[PDB]
C-alpha cells in the first residue's frame, strides 16, 4: 500500500487523510507518538529519520511504490494529478495555487496564536481578526459548490481543513457566511467523507501536540 | 504592461523580478516604502491594500490585464504556465513542488532568526544548523545543472534565492558543496539575469523589512 507518516495528531496531514480516503486510496499510516513533558521525546521518529530514504526529510511523508515525496502541499499535488483532482482551465488552476497558499498562511496565523504563552492574553484580538478572514473566503467562494470552481479539486481538502480548524476556535465565526457553512456540509456529505468520518481512523483532535495551548490533548 | 507590487526591499519577491526578468516580460514596479521604527509606518501599502480588487489581499500582487494574483508561489506558478517554465514529467513536478515548499520552509527558519530580538544569542545556535540544510539542497541537486532536472523551471529561481540569502548570511557556508557554488554561477551566468543584476532596477539588499535584527537597511 502507499504509506503515509505523521504524528498522531490532526496537524496538517488531515487533507492528505481525507485525500487518500476520498480517492478510495490503497494506504497504511505510521502514527508516530511524542512523549511527555518534560521531554516531549521524538525518538520515535528521530530513530528513522534519516533511514527512509526522503529527499528532505521530514513529515509528513508519502511513500508510493517508488516515489517518496514530503512536503504536505506536494503530497497533496501529487495525489492530485494522480486522480485527476486539479483545475482544468487556467482561471481554475489560479484559484487553486491562490487557495492553497492561503490556506498555508491562515494555518499558520492560528498555530503562531497556539504556540504562544501568551495564548490567553493574544487571544481576544486574534478573535476580532477572524471575520475579516471568514469574509475573504466567503467572497471568494461565492456562488461557486467549490473553490477551484464546477468540481471538487485537491483544494477544497485545504479549506475544509482550516475553515473547520477556524469553526472549533469559534463555532459562531461561520454564523454570518452562509456559503461557508453550506460547504462544510457538502464535504462531510461526500460518501467517502462520511464514511470516514464515522470510522476508527478518523482523528479530529488534537490539532496540535502537547506544546500547543489549545487543542494540545 | 503587468505591475508588481512589493516593498521596497528583497524579501520574497526576489525570484518574481528575476523571473520577470528572464521571460523579458513587460513589467512595471510599486516598490511601498515603510517607515523607520519605533512605528515602522506602512501607511503607503495600506491605502491602497483593499482598492485593488485583490481576492486576499497581500504583498506581493501581480496584476496581469485583468488577472489579480497574490501569493508569491501562486505568481511563481502563474508565470511559469505562461512561459512553459514548468515541469514536463512526473518527476520533474515532483522535485519542483518538494523544491518550491522546502524552500519556503528554509526561508521562515531565516526570518524566525533574524526577527528575534535575542538574535545575537540565537545566531550561534542557527549556524549550527546550516550545514545540513546546504547538505540536503546538495544531494538533491547532484550531478543536474538545474533542481527539477535538464531544464531550467521557476523553482530554479526560489531555489537561487535561497541559496543566496543563507550564502550572504554565512559566507562560508558553500564552501563544502561545489555543486551548489557552481548552481549560483550558472544562475548568474544566464544572458537574462545578468543583465538584469548591473541594471537599475536590482536590489539584492536589505533582505528583509526595517524591523529585523539583520539586512534590515
Ligand atoms: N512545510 C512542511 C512542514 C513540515 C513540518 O514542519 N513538520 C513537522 C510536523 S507539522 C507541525 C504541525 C503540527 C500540528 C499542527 C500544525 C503543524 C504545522 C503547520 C504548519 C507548519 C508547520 C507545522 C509543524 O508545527 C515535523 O515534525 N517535522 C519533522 C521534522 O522536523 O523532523 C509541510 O508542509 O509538510
Ligand atoms: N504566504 C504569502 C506571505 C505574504 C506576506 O507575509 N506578505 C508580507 C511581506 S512578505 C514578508 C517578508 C519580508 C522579507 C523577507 C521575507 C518575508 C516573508 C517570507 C515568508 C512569509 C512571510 C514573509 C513576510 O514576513 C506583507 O507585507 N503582506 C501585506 C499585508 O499583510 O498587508 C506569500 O508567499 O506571498
Amino acid at each position: 500500500p502507499m504509506i503515509l507518516g505523521y504524528w498522531n495528531v490532526r496537524g496538517l496531514a488531515h487533507p492528505i487523510r481525507l485525500l487518500l480516503e476520498y480517492t478510495d486510496s490503497s494506504y497504511e499510516e505510521k502514527r508516530y507518538a511524542m512523549g511527555d513533558a518534560p521531554d516531549y521525546d521524538r525518538s520515535q521518529w528521530l530513530n528513522e529519520k534519516f533511514k527512509l530514504g526522503l529527499d528532505f526529510p521530514n513529515l509528513p511523508y508519502l511513500i508510493d511504490g517508488s516515489r517518496k515525496i514530503t512536503q504536505s502541499n506536494a503530497i497533496m499535488r501529487y495525489l492530485a494529478r494522480k486522480h485527476h483532482l486539479c483545475g482544468e482551465t487556467e482561471e481554475e488552476r489560479i484559484r487553486a495555487d491562490i487557495v492553497e497558499n492561503q490556506v498555508m498562511d491562515n494555518r499558520m496565523q492560528l498555530i503562531m496564536l497556539c504556540y504562544n504563552p501568551d495564548f490567553e492574553k493574544q487571544k481576544p484580538e486574534f478573535l476580532k481578526t477572524i471575520p475579516e478572514k471568514m469574509k475573504l473566503y466567503s467572497e471568494f467562494l461565492g456562488k461557486r459548490p467549490w473553490f477551484a470552481g464546477d468540481k471538487v479539486t485537491y483544494v477544497d481538502f485545504l479549506a475544509y481543513d482550516i475553515l473547520d480548524q477556524y469553526h472549533i476556535f469559534e463555532p459562531k465565526c461561520l454564523d454570518a457566511f452562509p456559503n461557508l457553512k453550506d460547504f462544510l456540509a457538502r464535504f462531510e456529505g461526500l460518501k467517502k467523507i462520511s464514511a470516514y468520518m464515522k470510522s476508527s481512523r478518523y482523528l479530529s483532535t488534537p490539532i496540535f501536540s502537547k506544546l500547543a495551548q489549545w487543542s494540545n490533548k
